[PDB]
């Protein structure tokens, strides 16, 4: 997965 800021 994706955490945060892209």
């Amino acid at each position: 997965s994706y955490s945060g800021y892209s």
